[PDB]
C-alpha cells in the first residue's frame, strides 16, 4: 500500500493511446481552483523573467498569447503554434517512455502533461505538469533554430541504438532544453524550461556564486550526471541557438560508453568557465 502519485490520481477514468500515449485534453477536469493556480503561476513568472529570460522566450509568450488567467485550451493554442512554427502540442497523462517522446519530437509534436499542480505544491516539482510544459517549454518554439534543434534531437533519439545512448541523450536534453543558459550582448539569460517555469531556479541560476557556469560542449554534457531534487550544480551556456542546432551521434555514444561520467558539480580540464 502506497501513496499514489499525482499522475495516477488525475488520470482516474481516463484512457491514453497504447502506442503514442496521447489523449484528448480533458477540459472538464480543470476546477475553478486550477484556473486560479494557473493565473498565480503565470503572474509570478512574468514578474521575474524581465532581465532573466532570453528575448526569444518572451517573444513566444506574446506571439502565442498563452492564456494568463486560465489553463489554456490546447486546440486553440495549436492554431497559432502550427501556423507560426509547424509544431503542435499533444496531451499526455504525464511522463511517457523515452522512445515515444523522441518519436513525437521527430514529428514536430510536443507532449504536454495535461493536469496542473495542486495549490500547495507550486514548486520543487520534478514531474512535468501543464504549467511547466506549456509555459516553460512551448514558447521557445517561436525561434525556428530552436524548433529545428528539438526536431533534430528527436530524430537522433529515434535512431539511437547503442547501449548507453539513452542516459547520454537525457543529459543533453536536461542541460539544454530543461536547464540551459545563453550568453547575450545584454548579459547572461535563460532558455531552459525547468528554469523558466520555476520561481526559485529563475533567481538562483543568474544570482549565485556556488554553481559552475560552463561553456557548451556536446561530448562533455553527454558525459555529465545531473540531479533532480536540488538546484543545479552546473549550468551549460550556449552562445547562440545556431550553436545548439549545429551540434550522427552513433560514434559519440561509442566513444563515451566506457567513460566515467563527470559528477554534477565537477569541472573538467577542457572546460571554459565563467
Ligand atoms: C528526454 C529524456 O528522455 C527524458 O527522460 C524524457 N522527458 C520527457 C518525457 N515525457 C514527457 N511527457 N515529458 C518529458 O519532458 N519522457 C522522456
Ligand atoms: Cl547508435
Ligand atoms: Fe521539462
Amino acid at each position: 500500500f502506497v501513496v499514489p502519485d499525482i499522475t495516477t490520481r488525475k488520470n482516474v477514468g481516463l484512457s491514453h493511446d497504447a502506442n503514442d500515449f496521447t489523449l484528448p485534453q480533458p477540459l472538464d477536469r480543470y476546477s475553478a481552483e486550477d484556473h486560479a493556480t494557473w493565473a498565480t503561476l503565470y503572474q509570478r513568472q512574468c514578474k521575474l523573467l524581465p532581465g532573466r529570460a532570453c528575448d526569444e522566450f518572451l517573444e513566444g509568450l506574446e506571439r502565442l498569447e498563452v492564456d494568463a488567467d486560465r489553463v489554456p485550451d490546447f486546440n486553440k493554442l495549436n492554431e497559432k503554434l502550427m501556423a507560426a512554427t509547424g509544431w503542435k502540442i499533444v496531451a499526455v497523462p504525464g511522463l511517457i517512455p523515452d522512445d515515444v517522446f523522441f518519436e513525437h519530437l521527430a514529428n514536430r509534436r510536443f507532449p504536454v502533461t495535461w493536469w496542473l499542480r495542486e495549490p500547495h505544491q507550486l514548486d520543487y516539482l520534478q514531474e512535468p505538469d501543464v504549467f511547466h510544459d506549456l509555459f516553460g517549454h512551448v514558447p521557445l518554439l517561436i525561434n525556428p533554430v530552436f524548433a529545428d534543434y528539438l526536431e533534430a534531437y528527436g530524430k537522433g533519439g529515434v535512431k539511437a541504438k547503442a547501449l548507453g545512448a539513452l542516459p547520454m541523450l537525457a543529459r543533453l536534453y536536461w542541460y539544454t532544453v530543461e536547464f540551459g543558459l545563453i550568453n547575450t550582448p545584454a548579459g547572461m539569460r535563460i532558455y531552459g524550461a525547468g528554469i523558466l517555469s520555476s520561481k526559485s531556479e529563475s533567481i538562483y541560476c543568474l544570482d549565485s556564486a556556488s554553481p559552475n557556469r560552463v561553456g557548451f560542449d556536446l561530448m562533455r554534457i553527454m558525459n555529465t550526471r545531473y540531479r533532480i531534487d536540488t538546484f543545479q550544480k552546473t549550468y551549460f551556456v550556449i552562445d547562440s541557438f545556431k550553436q545548439l542546432f549545429d551540434a550522427d551521434f552513433a560514434p559519440l555514444y561509442l566513444q563515451l560508453a566506457d567513460a566515467q561520467p563527470w559528477g554534477a558539480g565537477d569541472i573538467a580540464p577542457d572546460d571554459l568557465v565563467l
